């Protein structure tokens, strides 16, 4: 199955890309998001933890606004990584589901990222809250440190269709080279017998990349570049990833 | 592990090196191939000698190797009959190969020589010393067009190439499924880390498995296969493709 979005088909074709916006101001924001105009990505991830003024609503409306404005094609994806997960800062449970309701009711976003490990309760309610408001959820789990064994990656991935994700997405950074081939074992073992949706997978780093490239092979759906920075080590530029992906897509 | 070093270039170092095939039936086209691969992006010239229409005559196999010694000058030249046992495009006798590729290393026209792992062991064993004394590389090789093995025989396999003498095993395997790939890397990664002093090339052949001529340099596979205008092997991309790729892997 696959999960449309402003017309862009996820979990079919060639693994979409995503690029994360992160702008501190409303100024920087917007340089940003024009700036962003000349790379050739699918999906527009506003890093939300970048952003200064996370807790004052007008302030990540206006921003929101603000970007939605100037990329008008593309999904926007509105996520804020909890500092517990290798983001910019923390909130409070609560802020953190306020803050997602928040940008779910603004109709300017096109899907919303929910940590798996928030809580089932909070998770659940704001599943259910985005799909009354037809917002789609990814649904995250980030590992900085290492990678779990294949049987675990794909118990998280579960869990997240349990869950009611639209996209159950995970990333986790290998220690050795056998770490990104067990990440690509459990995108495999979770997309060909348990999946019923599409699913995000990378193994971060320098060492990681090749999960970011052959998602079209293996079952990761979309895969992350950087415009001028990179929101995760191993992002590679979006005009070689794009170059390597077409390269995969036609060989 | 320890690099091997065929005229300039030092394979098992840096990224992976690009071979690419040629493959012509008579001199004529041999020469003709030649003269097209001279444009080609490529580190290592692999003639596909089982392609080769008259591989039993001597002197038409040496004036081939010489025409394309004429005129591919300054990159190294691999010498491989693939037999038919192996997916190749004819059959000969194990004496027939053995002394073929004898040949191959008395023409003082040829840096490496393809010797298939499953020949014979004694045949192999003479046959690497042979090319040694006369200072002829030996890539071993094994292909399955079939199905992946499971990854303790390839790293087996390996390391018996290892075992009698090849400066640079290579396994060539198809996968039936995605999860082949990975074992064909996993089996990579294992024969690299914990039992290779020596440079190897891998590969999980079609489109499916073609992240395995990508990685090499992650994964440590130290050379790749692709194709110029006609593909040795399924799964190979041009060469120009391939580059492009082995260049962004090395600067990510």
């Amino acid at each position: 199955k696959t999960v449309t979005v402003r017309d862009l088909v996820v979990g079919e074709g060639a693994p979409k890309i995503i690029v994360s916006l992160m702008g501190k101001t409303i100024t920087d924001v917007k340089s940003e998001a024009l700036a962003y105009r000349e790379a050739d990505f699918d999906i527009l991830e506003w890093r939300v933890d970048h952003f200064a003024n996370v807790t004052t609503a007008e302030s990540v409306l206006e921003a929101a606004g603000a970007i939605r404005e100037i990329i008008t094609d593309k999904p926007l994806l509105f996520t804020f990584r909890s500092a517990k997960e290798g983001g910019e800062q923390a909130l409070t449970t609560g802020q953190y589901i306020d803050l997602n309701r928040a940008a779910v009711d603004s109709g300017l976003v096109d899907m919303i990222d929910l940590e798996l490990f928030t809580g089932d309760d909070e998770v659940k309610a704001t599943v259910g809250y985005a799909h009354q408001h037809n917002v789609a959820v990814i649904m995250s789990n980030h590992d900085f440190h290492k990678t779990p064994a294949a049987e675990e990656i794909v118990q998280r991935l579960r869990k997240m269709q349990e869950l009611g994700a639209d996209i159950p997405k995970i990333a986790v950074m290998p220690q050795t080279k056998a770490d990104v081939l067990t990440l690509l074992t459990a995108t495999v073992e979770m997309q060909e017998r348990y999946a019923d949706r599409p699913i995000i997978t990378m193994s971060m780093s320098k060492t990681g990349v090749i999960s970011r490239l052959a998602g079209e092979v293996f079952g990761s759906a979309a895969t992350f570049g950087a415009v001028k920075k990179a929101s995760a080590p191993g992002q590679i530029s979006v005009a070689d990833l794009r170059t390597v992906l077409t390269i995969l897509h036609q060989a």
